[PDB]
DNA sequence: ACCGCTGCAAGGAATAGGATACTTGCGGGCTATATGGCGGCGAATACCC
């Protein structure tokens, strides 16, 4: 498994695309339609910034990954994930959240 | 005390011979598209509920 992939909890395909400069990823993406870490195609990024030339940041590549990682709190995420793992559901999400919590702790 | 003369250079036709500009191949010096191997296993999709 890829430690980045499941620490940040993003499918490895999308990090593969981002880290070789063929897409865009939002960093904070607040005060707008976008979420924390949506992926964008080049044209999608151009269109989004056109309609939303406000301050939402969407970077491209290693710098974006670094900012996204450095912009996270570990133990708080651990609390949220253990609360969610409390139940709903112990079928495969049980295994997934146990692994992610193991890495985070 | 004036002049036509001789004579002494300047520019044409025929030969030998070195200097010297020109040409060339190199030697080292440098930079920058496969197609007869399986087996196990675990993660990542697919699927049809």
């Amino acid at each position: 498994p890829s430690r980045i992939g499941l620490l940040l909890d993003m499918p490895l395909r999308d990090i593969e695309r981002v880290l070789y400069f063929e897409s865009y990823v939002v960093i904070e993406g607040g005060m707008t339609n976008l979420e924390r870490q949506q992926i964008l195609t080049e044209e999608q990024y151009l269109d989004a910034l056109e309609e939303f030339g406000d301050e939402f940041d969407a970077k491209m590549g290693a710098e974006a990954i670094q900012a996204l990682l450095k912009s996270m709190d570990l133990e708080q995420e651990c609390e949220q994930l253990r609360e969610e793992l409390n139940e709903t559901n112990s079928e495969t999400k049980r295994k997934k959240l146990t692994k992610r919590i193991k890495l985070l702790e």
